[PDB]
């Protein structure tokens, strides 16, 4: 099997001029020798723009790397799509993106271990997976620093070469610095994450001032904080606008710039807080405070190194008129917008609204959002832990809300145990994620085995009654295919006790998140969802790997983000808005169709630039309007017809639609007609085949 492997580029973005160098792996699997050509193409939309061939071959079971050069075309902030063909050896795709910036289109990743052990070699890996992946071209690099106040730990003038994060990780300078490196290498982007206002606790003898403060009252008395559990361990606010406040975490910012050698600062909030006042006891309206910070916070920073004075900002909790949205996205020197959502903008339908909303206060500059999907559910294969074998602990029902036929209950002391026997379908990176109840009034922990080797002590967080089911105690390991066994076990030095419900391979459904996405982009954002060693983001805490991308996923992932790269003009550019105004339609024969993302239908969003009719169709067949949670598989349609209805403005020359889903996201030309209808303009076609998501592009002469 195989075929046409892999196919990537040296770099994730090229300026004009650059060299590209396309890489194509290929294997012979045909149990033969092989004799014939692999031929590059690639296309700017539907115009290919360069071609060429290398013959090519290969005994049975014999595998090769060629490589294509091109030199990327002189015009600036260009996407486009590739194609190679090797006849019965099979075909493959990717994306190149020329663009001197990558604000304009940003994919954005992310890392957030900085391990000990990890070699140069391991990090650049890391990087070069995501980067000709995905073509991600910057990274958010997630609790890196020492203390939020102090990011960078030194001892006298010597920095120090590991340091503790606020969760007792060990940070190491030297793999963070290669990282750094390694995304330079791709041509890739490095934020630094960092607050807005946010100090550790103790924070005086660093000589920052309370006086600096926000606060809940207006007698100084509480100052608002983040309290993470533990009586030590905090971080206290600040006011965005005090000019001491700026003068002291804008030089942290600048000195992490000009130390670790990042490109900017990914700026960071705790989301809206309500009756705020100084230390004063001046009320004040903290969602107006940030872009001064934000603006003085861009202007030293262009000052210090306008190659390395990039800037962003968290919009938390976004939603139509979101709290702090309107004057972020309208008054912030921002490179580009993004945002946090939870739960206001459930629905696909608000998403698109809120993300036109941001591209319209902006002046079309880029969005990108956090929206961690899945994030409620417990998905995945599921193992029930009253099916399980279990030692001195036995089932019961006894407690409501347990999935399957009840929970093991009782499970606390010494030689308690539960083993479930798994399979894993295909080798790689699995969560193992356990649904319990605890009400014992603390932190409860068992010891967790995998193929009778031990790997983790593992903690169950106490809870408001043992009528409340969580699954946030998981654990992580790498598999091989096949028989495993994964145990927990009661032994000397663990404490409390749990009710078991079950384990899940916890697993990113790929229907929730194909569906997502393509809803995202053609609402035109980009949504940051990768980092690490091939990772998927799953939590606000980056480092958190309670769920995992199968394969299957994976290569949706790769054709989405190559899809996104070749047709960035047409997703992203400046001048695509959308043909809300005015009363458009459209007609599907056979199936439902609407404008607002309605449940069990198919969904047209109609946009436009001066040289494009653009219509996206995404397949809400069988699934609800939400755009989070896990879904089903949507109904596929074959030979499916449309007309599209216009303006009596509107002549057009050809009719294409690309889609992620289809041979890798090629373009296709297809045949139609034009005329009249009592609902006006109108042109027709059959749509071959809809999976989750078709972009119609019609050219406008
Ligand atoms: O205690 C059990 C708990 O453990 C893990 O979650 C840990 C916590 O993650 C988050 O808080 C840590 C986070 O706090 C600040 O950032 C918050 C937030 O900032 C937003 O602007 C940004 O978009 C987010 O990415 C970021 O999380 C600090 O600035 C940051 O340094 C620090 O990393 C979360 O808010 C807390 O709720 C969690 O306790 C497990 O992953 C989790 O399942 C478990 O419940
Ligand atoms: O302060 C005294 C102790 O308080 C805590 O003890 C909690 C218990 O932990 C385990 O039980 C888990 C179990 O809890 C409930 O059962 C409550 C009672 O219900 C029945 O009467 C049962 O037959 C009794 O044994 C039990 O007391 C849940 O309903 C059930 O689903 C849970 O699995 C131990 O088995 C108990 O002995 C503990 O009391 C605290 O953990 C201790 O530190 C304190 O000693
Ligand atoms: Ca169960
Ligand atoms: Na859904």
């Amino acid at each position: 099997s195989g075929g046409i492997e892999r196919v990537f580029t040296d770099k994730a973005r090229y300026n004009p001029g650059d060299a590209v160098s396309i890489r194509v792996q290929a294997k012979n699997g045909t149990g033969s020798s092989w004799s014939g050509a692999a031929r590059l193409e690639i296309f700017h939309l539907e115009n290919s723009v360069y071609t060429s061939s290398q013959s090519l071959s290969l005994t049975n079971g014999q595998s090769t790397t060629l490589t294509f050069t091109w030199t990327a075309p002189s015009t600036d902030f260009r996407g486009y799509f590739v194609r190679i063909d090797a006849g019965t050896l099979g075909q493959g795709a990717t994306a190149i993106d020329v663009s001197s910036d990558f604000t304009k289109y940003p994919r954005y990743g992310y890392i957030s271990e900085f391990e000990s052990g990890e070699t140069a070699l391991e990090s650049k890996a890391k990087v070069d997976q995501l980067a000709q992946d995905y073509h991600i071209n910057a990274w958010q690099f997630y609790d890196w620093m020492w203390r939020h106040d102090k990011m960078i730990k030194r001892t006298g003038g010597s920095i120090d070469s590991t340091w503790l994060d606020l969760f007792n990780r060990e940070i190491s300078w030297s793999t963070l610095q290669n990282q750094i490196d390694a995304v330079h290498d791709v041509n890739g982007k490095a934020m630094a994450y960092a607050m807005i206002y946010a100090s550790r606790e103790n924070y005086s003898p660093l000589g920052i001032s309370p006086t600096w403060g926000i606060y809940e009252d207006s007698s100084h008395t509480n100052q608002f904080d983040v309290d993470f559990g533990d009586g030590s361990t905090y971080l206290y606010m600040f006011d965005p606008q005090n000019p001491n406040w700026q003068n002291y975490i804008h030089a942290e910012y600048i000195d992490s710039i000009n130390t670790a050698g990042f490109d900017g600062i990914h700026v960071a909030q705790m989301g809206q807080r309500s009756n705020v006042y100084d230390y004063n006891g001046n009320s004040i309206d903290l969602s107006t405070r940030f872009s001064p910070f934000l603006d003085q916070a861009k202007s030293v920073l262009s000052a210090n190194n306008p190659a390395r004075d990039n800037l962003t900002y968290n919009i938390v909790d976004g939603t139509v008129n979101g709290w702090a949205v309107n004057d972020v996205s309208k008054n912030a020197d921002l490179d580009f917008l993004y945002s946090e959502i939870w739960y206001l903008s459930d629905s696909y339908n608000q998403l698109k609204n809120y993300i036109e909303q941001l591209r319209a206060n902006g002046g079309n500059k880029a969005v990108v959002l956090a929206a961690y999907m899945n994030y409620a559910d417990n998905a995945g294969t599921r193992y029930e832990a009253e099916s399980a074998s279990m030692t001195n602990v036995s089932t019961n029902t006894n407690h409501a809300g347990y999935t399957g036929s009840g929970f093991v209950d009782q499970f606390a002391s010494t030689g308690d145990k539960v083993s479930f026997a798994i399979n894993a379908p295909e080798a790689g990176d699995y969560s193992l994620v356990f649904r319990y109840g605890n009400n014992t009034g603390a932190n409860s922990t068992l010891n967790l085995y995998v193929d009778g080797n031990f790997v983790q002590k593992l903690y169950f967080f106490n809870q408001s009654s043992w009528g409340t089911w969580k699954h946030d105690a998981w654990y992580q390991v790498p598999l091989t295919q096949g028989a495993h066994t994964v145990e927990l076990r009661y032994e000397s030095g663990n404490v409390g006790a749990v009710n078991l419900d079950s384990l899940t391979l916890g697993t990113f459904d790929e229907h929730s998140v194909r569906l997502a996405d393509a809803m995202m982009s053609a609402s035109g954002a980009t949504h940051i969802e990768l980092g690490d060693d091939n990772q998927m983001l799953p939590h606000e805490y980056y480092p958190n790997r309670s769920k995992t991308m199968r394969s299957s996923l994976k290569n949706a992932m790769k054709d989405h983000y190559n899809f996104i790269t070749a047709y960035e003009n047409l997703l992203f550019d400046s001048d695509v808005v959308p043909n809300d105004t005015g009363s458009q339609f459209v007609n599907l024969t056979g199936v439902s169709a609407s404008g607002d993302g309605s449940a069990n239908t198919v969904w047209y969003i109609n946009k436009r630039t001066s040289d494009y009719n653009i219509v996206h169709l995404i397949n809400l067949l069988g699934n609800d309007n939400q755009w989070r949670n896990t879904a089903s598989q949507p109904s596929f349609q074959t030979n499916l017809p449309a007309k599209i209805y216009i303006g009596a403005d509107e002549t057009i020359s050809d009719v294409y639609l690309a889609s992620p889903d289809l041979s890798g996201g090629e373009t296709q030309e297809l045949a139609f007609t034009s005329g009249t209808d009592a609902g006006g303009k109108y042109v027709s076609f059959t749509v071959p085949e809809l999976k989750y998501w078709n972009m119609i592009y019609m050219l406008e002469h």
